[PDB]
């Protein structure tokens, strides 16, 4: 809706907390709406006295319209309760600076956590890159959140290996607003002049006509999974932006990476396939692999819950 709307308005409800309940341990990056803290919060977590939490604040210089926006994107999270998923934990509406709690993901985005992985498998031998078994679990769990997602008629437009989160145990889940590293701006052009666009994450359709669906959400995780095989390198590393999209419009698709395996680049080749229908959705995919995810998946997984 635009020409009629919701009001620039926040009410709040049992997701506020008080601020007396937070505390600030220290800065972990900018977001888009201003720095991001990890911190702890008491009384978030059932059976829980104290968690330890992340922080998203609003820049004490944004205006009230943008203070509405940043709670307007949590409360959509309100109704979201998968475990692929990072958690909305509460919101401080009251007073500045804004905050929203969320659950800590420890091991940061999933981009800067596979690069980290190859410096150090170049200082020693006895480490190797992921496994085809723990590629396929970041998969199976990357699927999970985006099928939950699916579900409830939500679509992402801009799932990549940066806005995937990891946790202390190294379970990767979807990522909430507002939290895509800086660094990273280097991943989106301006198409056409207008917008910044992630398009070396986008479906042929999205990039002819600026269409949105869980069917380019499928095509866009098609590149994750290409970003998980080569720790992160940049899709269409020989190519400028403008050449990508003339590219991928055309049917251009991305080569197999070095030692990918068969059966993740088959699933890669699924994802890309140029007519959005014919893309498997994230159930299929998972119901392809699931034979092969931790048992423990059974019991967390949206795919395996009532609600599917």
């Amino acid at each position: 809706p635009e020409y009629f709307s919701a009001a620039d308005v926040y009410v709040p409800d049992e997701w506020e907390v008080a601020r007396e309940k937070i505390t600030m341990s220290r800065e972990l990056g900018q977001g888009s709406f201003g720095m991001v803290y990890e911190g702890v919060a008491k009384g978030v977590v059932k059976d829980e006295p104290e968690t330890r939490v992340a922080i998203k604040t609003v820049n004490e210089a944004a205006s009230m319209r943008e203070r509405i926006e940043f709670l307007n994107e949590a409360s959509v999270m309100k109704e979201f309760n998968c475990h692929h998923v990072v958690r909305l934990l509460g919101v401080v509406s009251q007073g500045q600076p804004t905050l929203v709690i969320m659950e800590l993901m420890t091991r940061g985005d999933l981009k800067s956590y596979l690069r980290s992985l190859r410096p150090a498998m170049a200082n020693n031998p006895v480490l190797a890159p992921p496994s085809l078994s723990k590629m396929i679990q970041m998969a199976g769990e990357i699927a999970d959140g985006m099928a939950y997602l699916n579900a409830n008629k939500f679509v992402h437009r801009d799932l990549a290996a940066r806005n995937c989160m990891v946790a202390e145990d190294f379970t990767v889940k979807i990522g909430d607003f507002g939290m895509t590293r800086d660094i990273y701006e280097t991943d989106y052009y301006r198409k056409g002049g207008k917008g910044l666009l992630p398009v070396r994450w986008m479906s042929p359709e999205s990039l002819k006509d600026g269409v949105f669906t869980t069917y380019s959400d499928v095509w866009s995780f098609g590149v994750v999974l290409w970003e998980i095989a080569t720790l992160a390198e940049q899709p269409y590393q020989g190519l400028s932006n403008e050449q990508v999209l003339r590219f991928v419009m055309e049917g251009g698709l991305l080569d197999k990476p070095d030692n990918c395996p068969d059966m993740l680049f088959e699933l890669m080749r699924m994802c890309w396939q140029y007519n959005p229908k014919m893309r498997p959705s994230f159930l299929e995919i998972i119901s392809s692999i699931k034979e092969e995810m931790e048992p423990g998946f059974r019991e967390v997984s949206f795919y395996y819950s009532e609600e599917n």
